[PDB]
């Protein structure tokens, strides 16, 4: 649990700036022009070049790939999937390969100056690592904030609602807010404490000049109107569970109690491209659906019908009848803790002062939604 000999500071800002609200002069739009995107390769990185899509002069994709060849095979690859081959061939006009080498993120050097970066930062999750895959992401994350200095940058990090969801059980305060870098928040995961470190030395970069912040994301799930398609939903942790859900007629207490949000990627992406363009103080944003909702009354549209509550004890047992596995082993997980109350209002009032709201989920949405999540697993 390693924090900053300078953590006083870092919070003393953040909320500085978030008490400022919304300048008049603030609401102003400045242009992405040539913007550096590490995430395509990944969900939010595709979804994020179609959003910014015209807003943009050039987009420049760093991908990590042992030749230019092969970049641009990974990228489009990742495209085609998402989009039509219409839609796919006129995006890929304007944007270009910046082959860069996995070992080194060093003496990378760059045919323009970058006026935004955009930070989505996939890393090789299915290489062995002694949670040391771990600390090259943050040197992936300082290695970006210094070419984002050396460019006078705008940089945009994004980060995951996760830094700060999950607290431990007796704890009087636990509520969670655009103005909160640290609140003795667990950092269960490695994946987790990573996306953690960065938004520190986001932080830590952000008080010595640099123009920057951070923009914590959701849950995304498939896009609100596009392809259902997600690559390698085999291993997101949330959709496997509610797979495993859907073949259930009771759920337990403490079990369905628990919120379920619909961050849907193409919004995610959108809002996020609308929080790069205005020039506004705040450092640390929470794009996030703010339409949550208990398992309950989402189990009540998907079988029309009413759902019966068992305790967790009786739950246990009919959960190892069908190999329950690893959909059990973080259930309970998230059951064994306290879950923090996040506060988006700060965001909300900007991210719909400018833009749009979020789309209202409708009931056969996720009839489909299901549909599909079944489907695949078997």
């Amino acid at each position: 649990v390693a924090l900053p000999d300078n953590l006083s500071e870092l919070q003393k800002i953040v909320m500085s700036r978030y008490n400022l609200g919304i300048l008049e002069d603030s609401l102003s739009h400045r242009p992405l022009g040539n913007t550096l995107l590490t995430g395509a390769t990944g969900f939010l990185g595709a979804y994020l070049i179609e959003a910014l899509q015209g807003y943009s002069h050039r987009i420049y994709c760093f991908i990590r790939a042992d030749n230019e060849e092969i970049a641009w095979y990974k990228l489009m690859t990742n495209l085609n999937d998402y989009f039509s081959e219409e839609t796919v061939e006129m995006m890929l006009s304007n944007i270009e390969v910046i082959v860069g080498d996995f070992e080194c993120m060093d003496d990378v050097v760059l045919p323009e100056n970058m006026d935004t970066i955009i930070h989505a930062g996939a890393r090789t999750d299915h290489f062995g690592d002694d949670d040391e895959f771990e600390k090259v992401n943050v040197q992936g994350t300082v290695d970006v904030i210094r070419l984002a200095q050396q460019h006078h940058a705008r940089l945009i990090y994004v980060s995951t609602i996760s830094v700060g969801t999950y607290f431990d059980i007796d704890t009087e305060d636990v509520t969670f807010s655009e103005a909160d870098v640290y609140k003795g928040q667990l950092l269960t995961s490695p994946y987790t404490r990573s996306k953690f470190y960065s938004e520190l030395k986001v932080l830590e970069a952000v008080n010595n000049g640099l123009d920057g912040r951070i923009v914590r994301v959701g849950n995304l799930t498939s896009p609100y109107n596009g392809r259902w398609h997600m690559r390698n939903i085999k291993t997101n942790r949330f959709s496997m569970v509610m797979n495993d859900l859907l073949q259930l007629d009771c759920i337990g207490v403490s079990m369905a109690e628990m919120p379920v949000d619909f961050s849907f990627v193409d919004t995610t992406a959108r809002q996020i491209v609308a929080l790069a363009q205005v020039n506004t103080p705040q450092i640390i944003y929470h794009v996030l659906s703010p339409n949550k909702m208990p398992v309950k009354s989402l189990l009540e549209c998907v079988k029309r019908k009413e759902i019966e509550l068992v305790s967790d004890e009786s739950f246990n047992e009919i959960l190892q009848k069908q190999d329950m596995y690893e959909t059990i082993g973080l259930t309970s997980v998230d059951r064994e803790q306290q879950l923090a109350m996040i506060d988006t209002t700060l965001t909300l009032k900007i991210m719909n002062h400018i833009s749009e709201k979020w789309p209202t989920i409708t009931n056969n949405w996720l009839y489909h939604w299901a549909q599909y999540i079944k489907t695949i697993f078997n």
